């Protein structure tokens, strides 16, 4: 149970892939997903070679304590990666083919400023640190990388499981580490989102709108106001459950607007009956009639300019 | 501890049986199920096989470490299974009697499309992975095969538990692959959710539908908007509290008529004003007595379609 | 450690007990109830037998490792008992006296169709499965059943610890299998109830009432309206956080009937202003006159009705 | 190994105690604290004594393993302790010094009818069970009972951390057992509750009561039940997220008695319009006056009267 | 395995190193924070120490279990560390290289008074308690004392992770204990807060205001009342979700401010209705015209003190 020898002062390539069997719990507040996969690692340690004429078996099965293995870890993992060694097979050259299955809630930061329309990149790191007697950098096997075709999520269209194939080798301190990076690109499911959220939060909006074909201050205020209490009720109703981000979302940037659109038609309200209490019917009724249309329009390309901004 | 060799080049069959003990945890919005139950593993091991005359025993008792034993997993499950092994039995010919008693949360989808009406088929996906010595398939024992009466899912009817006996052997990463499928099927109980969730939602609605049998302004926007908000008030009550679906699910179909209703609703008692103030009462007063029997007939209808369309 | 052989063709006797140390999370939602306590077993393994003379030793203490032990579990537990062996002590005639102090999430149902009068039997059950050798039966030693006096459960009266003495032998999966019933009886501490629940529902439906002594139809949709939002706002405020229980429960009915009287209240605020308004004040102040008792004694006997149905 | 034996007839005397190192997640509705500390454990054995002349050595240290140490476990746990042993020390004496460190969630009931001016007494329990070879009772070693000075819950003052020095010993199950009481003296820190909590929740109470220095019945429902809205909508802001205590609390009985002058105040406001409708405008103006004064001053009696109550 | 003898009578010296690989789950709440990093310990055990030339290896790996390891905890953790060793390494002259890789919730007070513009330093509390046979004392190695560039915490600017090099030795039970001081330095980088919750605030607060250019004292009740309802409801959806600090922050003093605002305009526009009851025109129109200015003033200026006071 030490390294294998190197033949000159070659490196050890060690041969990673990530094959996904099951994708589950996409916790976008905490980004972190948990996945079910298997690990398949491959090396060559020549002081397991074997004759498979003198053996008269074609490649020796061997248990974990037995044979030296390389410790392989990951990166973004919340709590270490439950393992179980499903097989170890040495060909008679000694090239040893390792297979476990494990389960590990990953740590990926999420991008939510085009949401809902987003699109995510999943990251899954492979890591190994060399030791004293020789160096060990990762590979990829473009064969044992891959996805069971049952992998869902929920909400979620997944694209792709691919796996940069250069490693980031690097030095931490004093000692090589070789890191892959293997990639889960995902687009956002949501048609349900504009029947669900949009449309019912625009009726609201429009409900206020409905002020400029009135002259009751009474009835206005009630309009406008009650409208906003609805449309506040309302995001209550669908709220995503996250902490804000920092940042400043597509959604948000709407969301926001909406609150501005209730403030100014506060002030046509406010405006319209001031001028009419002091006795300029007027422009009263003149503003009343604009905003029929600048309300409307103004949203319309506030909007347009938004989607283009973020997209 | 190496597989039993083949007599001919027959595969290895390994016949199972899952037998739920108790059923619980069945979470809506993670899609999962967690079931405490029995796994049954029974194949011919003659390495094992003694003469029971010779030996004046009936059957032998082994420990897990002495003897091999497949390795089993199952395909959905969110973290490997708590396994206790409860007993291993070889009879005279060698064939071993393996059961243990397990405990897993298992991920399997959802529909609910057709919810509260719905009803659900749960997968627990066995797997094994052929060897190099020689390759394994399972069967299903439906002796074997079964449910405690006691087994229960609050706000379900527990239909039944059986298994499709012919298991999908399939090739991955070079070699073969056994699955079972072990189905449970489950019928929603939807008893309390006429007065709990549809009725009270309907009765805020119709008080809505009032405003067609009053001419004042004021009292009919409050009329449609304080609706509105109670009915928005009233959702947040109901708190299925469940990401929203990707797809469009009947309740979620009747709940998005419900929003248009209620903005058709303060278009009418818009216009019928409008009307009024423009000295057309004629038109005014002919437009909310329509309505009167215009929206519970179109709503009547529009549900009627819904219904026929998810059902 | 194989079990001890029968001296004819008699089961062994496992003699149970359960004492309660702690009881504590009790999740009227998932139906479950976290135990903590000690499990006292006793059996005679004549293989343990010994002469106190000779041993120098009146009783000889053991490892779980070094003798055989009965498999005992429980079948209504989330995951595997949180064992710790606490003593075992063998007696010159090989009685065996085993403790295992022990903590589960127990699953038990629970009936809330008379909440929060509503009293509960939760249950534990010990399980072993007869092996090969020999058949296994359970038995309860009620001197080592019961419970700690400090024992409690927030908002509920601990009755008693009791264990149905008769086992339940049966079989499965071709094995005798002995089971033993431990219940655990509980009454839930409303009082908190009336003050905290019921009385401000109460007086926000009275608030409605009062439009019955008003002709302002402005101010009278403006109180049948507003007193029901106040009232959903109420009712999200104290809301237990449980999904709906598929059964009709007590307080639901009421809760039903309360969503009803609102409904109703409209209607007569609705009809009262249409006959006032279609120059019938005769009837229209009638019907709000008669209403005024009305209302509140049909509100009594319907809450007389109920409590009678379902107490 | 087995027990100490005795030099006459009496118990075995372990001497205990910890320091609180780090003290936090204080669940005020689950009844439990997580506690980090250490576990300070002695008692003389004889056997493992030695002359520190002929060994040359001061004191020595054993492993867990190679000595006799005390089964003492803690009563109120949840799940037992995650315990490390720091070091074991034998005098020359015999006089064992055991040290672990220790974390566990511990369950202790809290008293909310003087929230949120409540003291808490947390508790954490010992027990030793005694064995057949000879009684087993704890003592309390004053010099090493303790907590750390960084020791803190966020939002009380940590007062006291005490033990009852004479433990409570007991007959379970035909043995003896002796307890150790350990207090946790605890204060509520609440500065932030007058303007957090109280103050803005008066404000809106206060917003009802300018329904008495008016005349419009539109105006006055308008006030009293928006209030009475704005008051449950407060209320589900600032609210504990705790089930309802069985009992009835200090904050819980203004709580309630708001939710009364809601009431009344309708009462009046009803009252008020229907003296004035019924032309009595003497006796509806009076009342309206008097209750300018009997409102705040009825209020500040009946919370006079309540503090004292409590208090 | 006992602690390496003293040349003379120094302590022995534990180099120690923290450098952090991910950082997650900052939980404001319950004041922790996850952290997953590499834990760097280097000492001198001569009692290992080797030749180089007749050894023929210049440094020598060994298992944890076959040398001398000191115990080193962490202060301030809620669970015990999720060890793994990476690393054993035996320089000629016995220095040790011990490297493991860790993972813990770490428990670390935060200070809200500044929020959102407050800036955190998070601890991480190693110690280590000196032996019977010799002193341990902590030092810092700073070439081993770091973070990975990818460290994020989403909505916080990760400034610096180190480490107070002079450790803090002191007594405790009778022991010397050296606990060293790794500080992490974050600065909440909550951009969006003013487009997402003070903005929409504003406008909400600046709506009441528009009831200083009416004189409809029910438009004026329906424009203070409504938007204090529309606040609280806008509170409800972007609330914390943490237990109200204990303390007065900055954000909780403006909030409680405008709770205060709210108050005062209903205070104006009662005595603005009474004024104009009471028959005095000028009074109530001078006070209405004055508040459109004093409202806006007061609140910039109150601001301004606030802002000074805190910052
Ligand atoms: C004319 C008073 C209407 C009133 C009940 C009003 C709208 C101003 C409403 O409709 N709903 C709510 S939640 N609050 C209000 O004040
Ligand atoms: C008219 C005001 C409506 C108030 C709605 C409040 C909804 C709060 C829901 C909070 C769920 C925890
Ligand atoms: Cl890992
Ligand atoms: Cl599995
Ligand atoms: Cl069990
Ligand atoms: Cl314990
Ligand atoms: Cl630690």
């Amino acid at each position: 149970v030490s390294p294998p020898p190197p033949i000159a002062d070659e490196p050890l390539t060690v041969n990673t892939g990530i094959y996904l069997i099951e994708s589950y719990s996409l916790d976008d507040c905490a980004e972190t997903f948990k996945v079910n996969a298997f690990l398949s690692l491959s090396w060559k340690d020549r002081r397991l070679a074997f004759d498979p004429v003198r053996s008269g078996v074609r490649v020796k099965t061997y248990e974990p304590e037995a044979i030296w293995i390389p410790e392989i870890r990951f990166v973004n993992v919340e709590n270490a990666r439950d393992a179980d060694v499903v097989d170890i097979s040495v060909s008679p050259d000694g090239t040893v083919q390792y297979l476990e299955r494990f389960s590990a809630r990953v740590l990926s930061p999420l991008d939510f400023r085009r949401y809902p329309f987003d699109s995510q990149t999943l990251h899954i790191y492979l890591i190994v640190r060399s030791v004293d007697t020789r160096n060990i950098v990762l590979a990829v096997d473009l064969e044992k990388v891959g996805k069971n075709d049952d992998v869902f999520l929920t909400g979620w269209d997944i694209e792709s499981f691919t796996a940069v194939v250069k490693p980031a080798n690097f030095a931490l301190e004093d000692r090589l580490e070789s890191k892959l990076d293997y990639q889960l690109r995902i687009s956002r499911q949501y048609f349900s989102y504009i029947p669900n959220i949009i449309l019912p939060m625009l009726f609201i909006l429009f409900i206020s709108w409905t002020a400029f074909w009135s002259t009751s201050y009474e009835a206005n205020v009630t309009l406008v106001v009650s409208t906003l209490i609805a449309h506040i009720a309302f995001n209550i109703l669908v709220e995503t459950n996250c902490p804000k981000t920092p940042y400043m979302t597509y959604t948000g940037a709407i969301i926001f607007m909406i609150y501005l659109f209730y403030f100014v038609a506060v002030i046509e309200v406010t405006v319209q009956h001031y001028l009419k209490v002091e006795s300029q019917p007027a422009r009263a009724a003149s503003i009343t009639r604009a905003s029929r249309i600048a309300f409307p329009v103004v949203f319309l390309l506030a909007n347009i300019i938004l989607a283009f901004l973020f997209f």
